[PDB]
């Protein structure tokens, strides 16, 4: 009940509202591929993104279901708004495709850094936007878990939005150590290890770890950070975990001001807050946002925590069809933001 449009291009078929014109095949699949197009309604520049199969599976349906429920909850300025979700389906029993649209970024910071290394006062935005994100995302018991470069875009003019499975850069590159082989128990501060990875590449041009495997990922982590303390290792509970690390040749831990020779030592003592590899002794998003490298940015009055999210049903253990028509509620009751 609006104007739809079949469009064949990409390889697959396309069945949006006239509202969406200029469809631009932007990439990538595995989960669905974004389009560039322009929103005939609000004259704005978009992203348009298709399912692939969303409902293929009972992995397919819980996926689409949980992007959406985040999504639709998702309310601030640093992350990614979701603009409008639409379906070619009139009635739940011919609902087999899903569409999510949002603003259209200037660009990622993958590339943003490929041209080159930025100024350090751009750095200081970047990572500060970053970090509000966080702080909002954190505070309503979400983990993004998947940080990098390209799930960071900037807006049409500079503001940053944290997104994901944004269209050869390994996300474990990013990857905090605990969760880099099961390691162990696991909170949040997973997401500011990738901050520190992210601003070290910003700040320097290269990746900081740009680990081959698993293996040689935790090799390239513990030879900057150094090898396990004798108290970190009072916290593994893996008996494995503890003959592995401990079984390796004791490295000691660099001095960040070392590696990171020129930079900002305001930059350079945040970097060594959060490329910490005791989880619990990592600096959280919100303290990060206090430190002083942001001091120009920071406004404590002016970075809000987000209202709770339920996240009960990824407990659950329902049918392709319990998922779907959940899914199908969710389109149905979904309020234009503006
Ligand atoms: C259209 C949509 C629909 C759904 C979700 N889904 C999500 O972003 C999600 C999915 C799950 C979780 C989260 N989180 C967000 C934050 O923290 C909790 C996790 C978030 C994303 C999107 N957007 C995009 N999806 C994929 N790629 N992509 C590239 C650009 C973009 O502007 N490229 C520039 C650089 C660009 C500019 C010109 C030409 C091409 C590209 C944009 C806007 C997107």
């Amino acid at each position: 009940r609006p104007t739809f449009y079949r469009q064949e291009l990409n390889k697959t078929i396309w069945e949006v509202p006239e509202r969406y014109q200029n469809l631009s095949p932007v990439g990538s699949g595995a989960y669905g591929s974004v389009c560039a197009a322009f929103d005939t309604k609000t004259g704005l520049r978009v992203a348009v993104k298709k399912l692939s199969r969303p409902f293929q599976s009972i992995i397919h349906a819980k996926r689409t279901y949980r992007e959406l429920r985040l999504l639709k909850h998702m309310k601030h300025e640093n992350v990614i708004g979701l603009l409008d979700v639409f379906t070619p389906a009139r009635s739940l029993e011919e609902f087999n495709d899903v569409y999510l649209v949002t603003h259209l970024m200037g660009a990622d910071l993958n590339n943003i850094v490929k041209c080159q290394k930025l100024t350090d006062d751009h750095v200081q935005f970047l990572i500060y936007q970053i970090l509000r994100g966080l702080k909002y995302i954190h505070s309503a018991d979400i983990i993004h878990r998947d940080l990098k470069p390209s799930n960071l875009a900037v807006n049409e003019d500079c503001e940053l939005k944290i997104l994901d499975f944004g269209l050869y850069v390994a996300t474990r590159w990013y990857r905090a150590p605990e969760i880099m082989l099961n390691w162990m128990h696991y909170n949040q501060t997973v997401d500011i290890w990738s901050v520190g990875c992210i601003m070290a590449e910003l700040l320097t041009g290269r990746t900081l770890f740009p680990g081959t495997d698993h293996i040689d990922q935790l090799k390239l982590i513990l030879r900057l950070v150094g090898t396990p303390g004798a108290e970190l290792l009072k916290k593994i509970s893996s008996e494995s975990a503890r003959n592995y690390i401990q079984s390796l040749t004791q490295m000691p831990k660099m001095n960040f001001a070392n590696v990171f020779i020129g930079a900002n030592p305001l930059a350079v003592d945040l970097l060594e807050k959060m490329l910490v590899l005791d989880s619990d002794k990592r600096i959280t998003a919100a303290q990060a946002l206090a430190h002083a490298y942001f001091a120009q940015y920071h406004d404590p009055d002016d970075e809000p925590v987000a209202d709770p999210y339920d996240q009960s049903f990824e407990s659950r253990d329902l049918l392709i069809d319990e998922w779907k028509s959940l899914t199908y509620d969710e389109v149905i009751s979904f309020v234009p933001p503006p």
